[PDB]
Parts: C-alpha cells; structure tokens; sequence
C-alpha cells in the first residue's frame, strides 16, 4: 500500500479524478488541483466499455454507476445513406463473460461526480479554483506551483491537464493535430425525440463526410445524439471553424432518419476534433502526464476517458507493488514501468482511431467495398475488439 | 435456318468473325468487310471466361481452340504493394460444371484466325482492304457502302466497326470517355522472365492507381504479362497522354515483382484505356450495332470479347427462330428482341467494370478495408460471379 506516499494532481476532469479515487484507496496522501471553480462535466453522454467498467468494479463504484446508467444490447452501425443495418456488435452475457463487465453509456458529469465523491470519501483532497502553473523535480520530491502565489512538495505529480496540457511543454513541442472534423452534441427527452422505431441500442449512421449516433441514457428516458462532420471551413483556414451554419449542407446527402436529427442538436457549442501525434516517453523526473495529457484521441474508439481510467489503475497497482518494498525512492522506477506498460497500449488507440474514424467515412467504391466488409464478418469472432476490450495492465 | 438470309457485316475483329461464323453455319449468305490489308489480331494474351467458352464449343471451335490455350487452375488477386495473396478463384471441375465450360487464356491472333477460318469454311464471303462509307435502310432492304465506290443490298448489316466506330453516330453522338488510365502488354518467353515462383493461374496483383497481371500463354511456353496504371499526363490534358516516360514512376510504390515485370512490356505501343455511357437503343431500321460498336468496356471483367461472342449466338439462335416462319419481313423484330436481350446484360457489364475497377485501385484506409473483404469471403460463394459467368441467351 501507500501510506506514506504525497501525491499531487494538477487536472480534475475523469482522469485526475479517477486517479485521486485509485491512488487515495491504496492509502496514499493525494492532493488535487482543479482550474475551474467548480467540479463539472457536461451533461452529454459517453460510452464506457468493458475495459473501463472492470475497473470501475475494482473500485466499488459501478453498481452505484450503473444505478444511473443504461445499458445498451448491442452497437449497431447503420449506413448513414440508405439506413440499413451493416452489423452488430452483441453486448449480452457471452459479451460481459469473455470481457469481464458490461458496456454501458452515463451522464459524463454523474461519471464525474461520482469519482470526486468516492476519491474525497477515500481520503483525497482536492481543491477547486486553483491552477497548477509549473512543475520541477529537485532531489527526490516534485514540487509545484500553484496561481495564488503557493508551492508544494509531493513524491510525485501527475499532469492531468487535458488536450491543451501547459505541463505537456516540458516533454513536447508538438501541437494538437485538427482531423477537420467538428462534433455536436444534444440531449433530448427521449419521448420528445420523432423515431420511427424504438432505440435500446447504440447507434451509429456512418456516410461519407459524415456520422450521427444515438443512445439511450439514464435507464431510457432522455437520447443522447452526436453528429460528426468533415468541415469545409476548416480547409480555407477559419480560425473557429465548424460552426453551426455547416450542418444543414453536411448532412443533406444522408437519410432522413439522420437529417431529422440534426434538430436536436445543441447549437450554442460545438467540439473540433483534435488529437496528438503518439509519443513514447510521457515523464519528467518525478511528473508523468496521464489522461488526455498523454495520449488525446479522437473519439471514435469511445475510449479516451477509459485510457484515463486505465491510466489510473495502472499507476494505483503497480506503486503500490513497488513502494512497499522501496519507498520514495522507488517512485521514477514505478513511472517509467507505467509508462512503458501503457504508452503502447496507448499509442495503439490513437493511431488505430485514426484509421477506423476514415473507414466510416469513406465514399462511392470504397463505402460499398467497407459495406459489404461489414455485413459479411463472422460476428462470432473478436479478432477486431480483444485488443480493446480485452486488455488488461496486470502482472 | 436462314438460307434465304443475306447479311453484311461492318467489321472483321473478334465481333465480326464471330457473327461471320454464327450466321453461316445457320445457312445465312454473310458478307463481311474488313478495313484493314489482312485479318489479324495483337500477338498478347486474351481471357476467355466460360460465358465464352461455351458459345465457342456450341460452333465447334473449342477444341482446336483449347489445343493452343492455356488452362489456368486458379484467378489469385495479391496486392501489389505486399505481393501477398488476397483471394483464389478455383477454376477446377466444381466451377467448370456450373458454368458448362472451362476459363482459358490464348492469344488474342490464334482466337481471331480460327474463328476466321471457321466462319469461311462454313461459307462466309470475307473480303480484306475494304471500308464500309455507309449503311441506310431502304424499304426492307439495308444499303450498304463501301469505299471502292459500290454499294450492296442486304437484309440487314451489322455495325461491328469497334470502339472508334463512325456507324454509331446513326444512333448517338456521344464520344469516348477517357478512364485516365492506360495498358501496357508483353509477352515473353517463360523461362527468359525472372520469376521467385511458377506461375500457372492467371495472376493479378491490385495496388493505389495500378495492376499488373500475368498468365501463361501456349501451354506454359510464353508469359503475357499487362499493367494497367492512372496517367498524370491525362489529367493535364496530353492528347498522346500514357508514354512509357510514366511507367516507372507508376509503379515505385509497388512491390519488386511488380516493378521487376515492367521491363517486358513493349514500349512502342500501349492501349489508354476509353469506354462509353450504356446506350439502351443499338438500331437503326434493318442496321444494328453490336460487339465494342455497341457496348465497349474498360477491361477489368475480361469480357468484351466474350461480349461480342455472346452477341453474335444471340443473334444468330434468335434469328434461326424467327426466320424459318417469318421471313425477310421478321427482321426488325429480330434485331429489336436481339436488341432487349442483349443491352441489360451489356450494360450492366460496362457499368459493373467501372466499379470493380474502381475497387482494383483504391489507397490508405480503403485499400486495408478491400483486402480485408477480398480475404474473408466466403469462397464456395458464387454470388459475385453468377451473374457474369452462368448468364445464357437462351430462351
Ligand atoms: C459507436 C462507437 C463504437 C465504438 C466501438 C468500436 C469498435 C472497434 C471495432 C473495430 C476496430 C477496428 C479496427 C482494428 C483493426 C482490427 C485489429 O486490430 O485486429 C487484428 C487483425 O484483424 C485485421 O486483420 C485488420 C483488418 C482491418 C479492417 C477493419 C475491419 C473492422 C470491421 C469492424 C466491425 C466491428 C487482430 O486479429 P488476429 O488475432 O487474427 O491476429 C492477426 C494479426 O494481428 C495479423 O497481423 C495477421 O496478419 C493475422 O493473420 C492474424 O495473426
Ligand atoms: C484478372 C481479371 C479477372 C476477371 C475476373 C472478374 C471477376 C469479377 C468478380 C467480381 C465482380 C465484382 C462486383 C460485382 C458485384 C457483385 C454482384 O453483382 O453480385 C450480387 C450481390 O453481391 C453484392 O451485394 C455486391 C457487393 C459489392 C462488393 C464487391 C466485392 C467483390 C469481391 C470479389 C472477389 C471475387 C448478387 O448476389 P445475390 O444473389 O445474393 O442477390 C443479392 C441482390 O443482388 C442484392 O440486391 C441484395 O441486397 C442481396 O441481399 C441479395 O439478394
Ligand atoms: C465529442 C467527444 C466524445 C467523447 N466520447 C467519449 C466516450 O464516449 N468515451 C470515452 O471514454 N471518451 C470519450 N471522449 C474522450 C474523453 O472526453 C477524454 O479523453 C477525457 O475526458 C480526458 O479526460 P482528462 O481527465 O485526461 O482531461 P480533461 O477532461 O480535459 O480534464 C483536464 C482538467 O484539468 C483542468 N485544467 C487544465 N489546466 C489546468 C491547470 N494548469 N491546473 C489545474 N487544472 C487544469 C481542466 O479544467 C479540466 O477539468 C470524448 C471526447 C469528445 C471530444
Ligand atoms: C488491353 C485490353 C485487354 C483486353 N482484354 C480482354 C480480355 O482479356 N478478354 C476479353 O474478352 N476482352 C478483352 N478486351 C476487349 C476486347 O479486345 C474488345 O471488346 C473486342 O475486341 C471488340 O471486338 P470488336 O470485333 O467488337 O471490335 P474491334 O476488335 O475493334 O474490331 C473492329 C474492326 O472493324 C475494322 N473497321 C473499323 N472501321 C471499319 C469500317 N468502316 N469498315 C470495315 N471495317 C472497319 C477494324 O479494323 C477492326 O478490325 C481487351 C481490351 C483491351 C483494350
Ligand atoms: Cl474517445
Ligand atoms: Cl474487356
């Protein structure tokens, strides 16, 4: 266990939250910083799979989780043109047996609510309005600094910053990589929502330049919507490009189902799909970054915030292996063994989304050759999922 | 049969010689004109699928054919950037009794000669060194003009003057429309090629913006060897676009059996690659157009020969039918229900190669998505074949 050992946090958004909760349950004395004034996340959906749900289990957090949840029966893509099913994946109990846990879509901000609330009931401190501005090692402990003039010693830190990490620069130059395509979301009740047919599960139109998904949250009552589109305003340079006046014109070549949607989109915010260039080493000294920090995807895996949560869990398990046996000292030791278990793992997600995200969105030829792909597999087989779904940081 | 029949053909190539044959063992009185000084056909290879084969044996032609062609045991698609195998036609017993006759390679001159000689046997009047000027239709007789000043009388003529043909401006203005890409042939003695292995399929390795195929000629002796690539020079506007000064920086991408292969191929001559739109309407009066006159393809399904093969049996069976009870005054009838039969079938073949071309030649992301579907399939699948290989005029 971890005892002893001070954690400092710099991030509190699903990552830093959910390595507060893993590290603060092992004993560890864990400190965390969050910018904004309140603790929050949107309240738009997200889809947690197996491989972030085994863990939320290991943690006693699901049952409460899912109290809240939904629980869909399948991923069924759609071609985003005609509206016929291409395939589906299974998510009943030979899913949940061969993977370990359920796959399941929340409220990102019940999520994130119910991570701060187990890490401050395991002992976590964490604090709110308050911005990380640097970190340095000296000797053998971190030490950082804080925007009301403040500074902190720690055993290590944990730069959980996000996609526009600050605390990135001192590993990288690099800069977020736009893919050209901006996501929308919105929440409607699910009555309120005009569909031909009934909706348990995950649903994903893919089209050319294009896709739309629909699920279902909090035990079928409100259907959660997310469209995504390639930008034409991004390739002549508009600084705040994908803005809502794209939408109609994105969409007018897809079936009806999916241009109804549109509607009940959110329009007063939008999100441009960013990601970075994979990168080996993610610690400095005593930092390492974690999170969106490390390893920022785009989101067509549905896994970012699951990367977090392994992160989390990987971290919690493996010092507390180590820093029983070899106190503070050992702790660079444990970071770079983190860091080598998860930046391939990692580094695998982004640039094998990148990949899937072109296959949905392929045209003419290519889009009835991915078609036909898709209806034919063996849908027995997990060759296409294990390496996802099927991973786990134990050793 | 058609005794009384007189019948003019526009055109002595495949298409040609076919119907020269077909109409004259039914009992027709043919005369063909032929442009050029001697009947003769390119000295490369040429695929005849079973759809052909069998016409060719209902003539008797078949065996003398085979006697100087090659059997291929398979159709192998590789990718051309890997060389690794992607798919296997079996060509073997199963195949050949559904579809009632063998796939066979041969060259293009030894087909042409002996379907010449048979259609002269069978009592066609052939004629070298003469250009069809003009066909009109006269009464229930059609007119037709030669460049030696005369002109002819007959019950119907056969436009069958090929891609360029100036008889289809009769019917439709359209003009040929560039692929954009150009072929290249070769034959070579087999031994004299560097091969890493023995070939005795009819290979195609299908790479982003090229192919390359290759089979076995003369039982084994020589190798025909095609590459098929997207010329840059076509995009801006050459009018002699697809010189050899493209080939090398064609295939640089590809794998060394790819590259290896373009040293063989004659330089002086190369085939840019045209076709047409599908037109439904192939007559005017008591003339019709038919082989590449009436539906010339890209050459991805190895079937415009074929084509102009089945053109000539249907022709000839239907007219066999009709001719007998009807007389000279049956033959707008004729030509009309060749006509229906005979433009679906075509049409859908032209339209069909453009997209399996299409398919042959995709890059990144849809090129991983194709080989993937090219090496699950099912195999003992016909579904995508049927439709080409196990059609029959027959009614
Ligand atoms: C709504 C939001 C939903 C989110 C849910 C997301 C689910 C992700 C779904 C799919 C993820 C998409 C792409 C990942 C790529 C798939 C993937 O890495 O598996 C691999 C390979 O298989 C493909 O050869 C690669 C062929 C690439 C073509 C991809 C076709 C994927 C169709 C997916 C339908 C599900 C593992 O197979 P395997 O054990 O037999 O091992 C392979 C080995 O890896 C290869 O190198 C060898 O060549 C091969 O013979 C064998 O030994
Ligand atoms: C070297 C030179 C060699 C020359 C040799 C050339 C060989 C040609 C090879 C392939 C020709 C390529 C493309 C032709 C397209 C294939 C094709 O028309 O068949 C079709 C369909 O199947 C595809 O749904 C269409 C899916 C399109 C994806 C194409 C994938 C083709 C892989 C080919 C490997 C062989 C016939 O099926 P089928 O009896 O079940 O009937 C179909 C019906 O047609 C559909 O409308 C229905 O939706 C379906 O449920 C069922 O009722
Ligand atoms: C449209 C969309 C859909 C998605 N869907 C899914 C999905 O379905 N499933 C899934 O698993 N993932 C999904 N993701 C990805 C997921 O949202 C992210 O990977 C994940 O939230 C990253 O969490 P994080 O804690 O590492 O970073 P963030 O959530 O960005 O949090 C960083 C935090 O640090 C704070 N901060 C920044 N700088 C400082 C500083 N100097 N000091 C203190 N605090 C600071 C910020 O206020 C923020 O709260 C999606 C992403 C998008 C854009
Ligand atoms: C690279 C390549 C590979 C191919 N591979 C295959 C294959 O493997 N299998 C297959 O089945 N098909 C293949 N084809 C297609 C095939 O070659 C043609 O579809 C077929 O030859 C057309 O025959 P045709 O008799 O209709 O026209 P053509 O062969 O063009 O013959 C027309 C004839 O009429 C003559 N002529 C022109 N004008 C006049 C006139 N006014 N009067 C008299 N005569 C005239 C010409 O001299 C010529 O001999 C391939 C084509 C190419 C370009
Ligand atoms: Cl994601
Ligand atoms: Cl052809």
């Amino acid at each position: 266990n971890l005892q002893d050992a001070r954690i400092i946090i710099a991030g509190g958004g699903i990552g830093g939250a959910a390595n507060a909760l893993a590290l603060a349950q092992k004993g560890a004395n864990v400190t965390l910083f969050e910018r904004a004034s309140e603790f929050g996340e949107v309240g738009a959906g997200l889809q947690v799979g197996p491989h972030g749900a085994r863990i939320l289990d290991s943690w006693g957090v699901l049952d409460d989780v899912l109290s809240r949840a939904f629980l869909p029966k399948n991923i069924v893509f759609r071609d985003a043109i005609t509206a016929e099913v291409l395939t589906k994946i299974d998510l009943g109990s030979e899913f949940r047996g061969r993977y370990g846990g359920p796959y399941f879509v929340t409220h990102r901000s019940d999520l994130h609510a119910t991570l701060v609330d187990a890490a401050r009931a395991a002992g976590a401190e964490l604090h709110t309005g308050v911005t990380v501005t640097d970190v340095i090692t000296e000797g053998d402990k971190a030490i950082v600094s804080t925007d009301d003039g403040r500074t902190h010693e720690a055993d290590i830190a944990l730069g959980m910053d996000g996609l526009k990490s600050r605390l990135r620069e001192k590993i990288s130059g690099d800069e977020p990589v736009s893919s050209g395509y901006a996501a929308y979301r919105g929440t409607t009740p699910y009555r309120d929502v005009e569909l031909d047919e009934d909706i348990e599960d995950v649903v994903g139109y893919i089209g050319p330049r294009c896709h739309f998904i629909q699920y279902p949250l909090r035990g079928g009552e409100m259907l959660n919507q997310v469209a995504v589109f390639e930008s034409p305003g991004f390739k002549n340079g508009i600084e705040n490009w994908g803005g809502p006046e794209e939408l109609e014109q994105a969409y007018a070549h897809c079936h009806e189902n999916v241009r109804r949607g549109i509607d009940y989109l959110w329009k007063d915010r939008w999100w441009p799909m960013y990601d970075r260039e994979p990168i080996e080493n993610w610690v400095d000294g005593r930092m390492i970054l974690l999170g969106d920090a490390a390893h920022p995807p785009l989101q067509y895996l549905a896994s970012g915030a699951v990367m977090a949560i392994e992160d989390a869990k990987c971290l919690a398990d493996y010092a507390a292996e180590d820093f029983s046996t070899g106190g503070n000292s050992a702790w660079p030791q444990i970071l770079k063994e983190v860091n080598t278990e998860r930046a391939p793992r990692c580094n695998r997600i982004l640039t094998t989304g990148r990949m899937w995200g072109e296959l949905w969105h392929l045209d003419g030829t290519a889009r009835i050759a991915r078609n036909e792909l898709f209806r034919t597999r063996d849908t027995s087989s997990y060759k296409y999922t294990d390496w996802l779904w099927g991973y786990s940081s134990d050793r």
